[PDB]
């Protein structure tokens, strides 16, 4: 297969009732270096941990307001966290692979997303236009960290044709959103493809 690491921001923020309620660990692993001294083993119910927008249980931060990490003790990174409620938000780099949800065969492809009750995706939809059977949904951009841009599938300037469960066959771009949102579960996006 085929894949592509790149690396993102995340914003963590205090809450009036809890702050944070992330979990990080000091190198898992433990043995020779460390390639991982601060990372997420469980976020908390009701915090803007899982709330803030994109938080998964073993966040490979690497910088946390632009002090570095694998660079490090983790003993530091641990310091940051705890102290890391100066300004009520923290703002951090990670790095992953794109996949996890990739299925094609040449004009219709899969992208099987992950869905969640109501988190930061970034998915960004538009329409070419509502008069001609067929109105396939089209994509305007995707945000970083969320599954969304994650699977590395979803690309600009390509069309849809069924979602989750319903098609947009029936022409109506509001439509896809309801049926991508309701489906917070598990959203299937079934995109167009035909090389020139």
């Amino acid at each position: 297969q085929v894949v592509h690491t790149e690396t993102t921001e995340v914003v963590l923020t205090a809450d009036p009732v809890t702050g944070f309620g992330i979990q990080l660990q000091g190198s898992v692993f433990a043995t020779e270096t460390l390639s991982s001294p601060p990372l997420i083993s469980y976020i908390e119910a009701d915090s803007p941990a899982e709330r803030c927008g994109v938080l998964q249980i073993g966040d490979r931060v690497m910088a946390i307001n632009g002090i570095p990490t694998e660079d490090s003790t983790f003993e530091e990174a641990n310091q940051l966290l705890r102290d890391s409620s100066i300004t009520s938000k923290v703002t951090l780099e990670i790095e992953f692979d794109v996949a996890e949800s990739v299925i094609p065969s040449s004009g219709t492809f899969h992208v099987k997303l992950p869905k969640k009750h109501s988190v930061e995706l970034g998915i960004t939809i538009s329409s070419p236009s509502s008069r001609k059977p067929g109105d396939p949904l089209v994509i305007s951009d995707i945000k970083k960290g969320s599954v969304a841009h994650r699977t590395g599938t979803l690309e600009l300037g390509d069309k849809l044709l069924a979602i989750d469960n319903i098609r947009l066959d029936s022409c109506s771009m509001e439509d896809a959103v309801q049926i991508l949102q309701q489906c917070e579960d598990l959203v299937k996006l079934k995109i167009r493809k035909d090389e020139d």
